[PDB]
């Protein structure tokens, strides 16, 4: 049985209240903790699973298609209880093992790949420097879990001056209703949700 | 008309997954813009503004009993734009008045006033430096809202070592639902929600 029962991604996203739209020139997509430990979760073969990942790799094409920098998260194994700190208190001791991003999502020889330390991807990394060294202000945001890490990485950013695009159908959660009320909790504070399907023609331009 | 309805604060609150308790030499309480300009989205004579500032009040004057620093957070008056950046986005371009902390809650001479840049008080704010310049590594919070400023708050002290005590009746929001589900995820997630009696109870040790 797994820890996260099936259920379909959402088609029907909440409505923004901002009109930005992603340019190849602007943008960089981030694959966050798409990892072997975090997706054995779910039931891989069930929903909302496949096309999460069929979407990711759909919008990764597109985006290297168009020029726009990947980028991956991962949780390191054995991550030293010191330097864990207080998220010990909340999730135990942290993985050991599965720290591999999952096969479909290989990375590429360019796409850098950040170590997560916290829920927010900028957080004790250099992501923050690298996207204004390069004067990249858009974060594309897929992965999981939208209610945490998503939800976290997207609220630093906004905060940073960097506009968040969050894909409905390129995140996935500890269920529907977690992952629902992320998505309207992003369209109305802190940035702007998007379809895979509407992302890529904005890519694409 | 006010822009946010009446209502209970809540007494009822939602379980913690830690066991942290306040202790005096360890934290700094937090007033997080209670301004006027905010309180007056409410109607101030009704629920839950009345009880909301007696609380406060209260955690105030048993901080200052107990030795424990009272910093407040307030939004300036006409952000510059380019400065204020994507928030104009979401909530227009900010205010031009009614910056003051409301009366009641008047900061004394020795208390911390910081400018409020974004959501989290620790965004360009000295306050991180500050807490670890002390060795102060437990903040205890209370103001408004409690699912944007308050929570986003609470997530960049965890994130930064710092346990987050947020106060679930010496805080309010746009809505009882909005409140409610901000104090269940701090509790799931990012902090401890403890109860005006409870907090005073041990900061008194
Ligand atoms: C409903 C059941 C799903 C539980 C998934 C538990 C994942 C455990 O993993 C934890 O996830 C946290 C949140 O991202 C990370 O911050 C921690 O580092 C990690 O240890
Ligand atoms: C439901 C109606 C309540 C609306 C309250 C609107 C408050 C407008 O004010 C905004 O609040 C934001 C969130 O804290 C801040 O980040 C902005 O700086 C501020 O301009
Ligand atoms: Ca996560
Ligand atoms: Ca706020």
């Amino acid at each position: 049985i797994p820890k996260i029962a099936s259920y379909p991604l959402p088609v029907s996203l909440p409505t923004n209240k901002v009109d930005w739209r992603i340019d190849a020139s602007r943008a960089v997509l981030l694959i966050h903790d798409m990892q072997e430990y975090f997706v054995h979760y779910f039931d891989s073969q069930a929903e909302p699973i496949p096309s999460l990942i069929k979407h990711i790799q759909q919008l990764k094409a597109h985006a290297k298609q168009a020029g726009i920098p990947v980028v991956y998260t991962a949780q390191p194994a054995n991550q030293d209880p010191a330097e864990r700190a207080l998220l010990s208190d909340f999730w135990g001791p942290g993985l050991s093992e599965e720290t591999a991003i999952i096969a479909p999502l290989a990375p590429e020889s360019g796409d850098v790949q950040l170590t997560k330390w916290r829920y927010s991807a900028f957080k004790k990394s250099p992501l923050l420097d690298w996207l204004r060294e390069t004067g990249r202000d858009q974060l594309i945001i897929t992965g999981v879990y939208a209610h945490i890490g998503i939800l976290s990485t997207a609220l630093d950013a906004f905060m940073f001056d960097i506009q968040p695009f969050v894909i409905g159908d390129g995140v996935a959660d500890f269920s529907l209703s977690d992952h629902e009320f992320s998505l309207r909790y992003i369209s109305g504070r802190t940035g702007a949700v998007k379809s895979t399907q509407q992302a890529c023609l904005e890519i694409a331009a």
